[PDB]
């Protein structure tokens, strides 16, 4: 409808996979080469289905901070044919906080699904599902079951990955450049 949204699809059409693993269907965000991310709660294997293709996981490496604390991001390389679009120049390099964000899922259950959550607050601590957990960005919108993985964009910016809800809130691990130098 705008420019937020427009940013949103650009990312969604060109930088997004579905992928299956035994605990769901996840929206999954290419970062380049043959690198994705996907939340730590889809608990990631040897074998992963992408687009609903039997792919090999080359690695895969759950983040945590220098205090040993969860950040609830995956970082996954691919066994895959194909490179992403390179979109690191997109990722912000500090923590903050954001204006006029927009969540994008795309999935089996919800095909191009664009919410706009708008202020982002640098939340930081979150106790997710029982785990400790920082580097938490919150927005007051009632996010659902499904949209776990859904990224989170404003204008220029791909500043994090859906990681949970509380009924009125919704919750996202930030992404930073750092995360994905090679």
């Amino acid at each position: 409808m705008g420019p937020g949204f427009d940013f949103a699809q650009a990312i969604m059409k060109k930088n997004t996979v579905i992928a299956r693993t035994e605990k769901g269907e996840f929206t999954m965000l290419g970062v380049y080469d043959r690198v994705a991310v996907i939340p730590t709660h889809a608990s990631v294997g040897e074998i992963i289905y992408i687009n609903d293709v039997e792919t090999r996981v080359l690695d895969a490496c759950a983040l945590r901070d220098l205090t040993d604390t969860n950040l609830e991001i995956t970082i996954v390389k691919l066994d895959r044919n194909q490179k992403f679009r390179d979109i690191r120049h997109f990722l912000p390099r500090c923590e903050d906080d954001y204006n006029d964000a927009v969540l994008s899922v795309h999935t089996s259950k919800f095909p191009n699904m664009y919410i706009p959550v708008g202020q982002v607050t640098n939340y930081g601590f979150l106790n997710l599902g029982g785990t400790p957990t920082h580097r938490i960005l919150m927005y007051n919108f009632p996010t659902r079951a499904g949209q776990c993985g859904g990224v989170v964009t404003t204008t220029g910016k791909v500043i994090g990955i859906h990681v949970g809800g509380n009924g009125a809130q919704g919750f996202a691990a930030m992404l930073l450049h750092s995360y994905f130098t090679d």
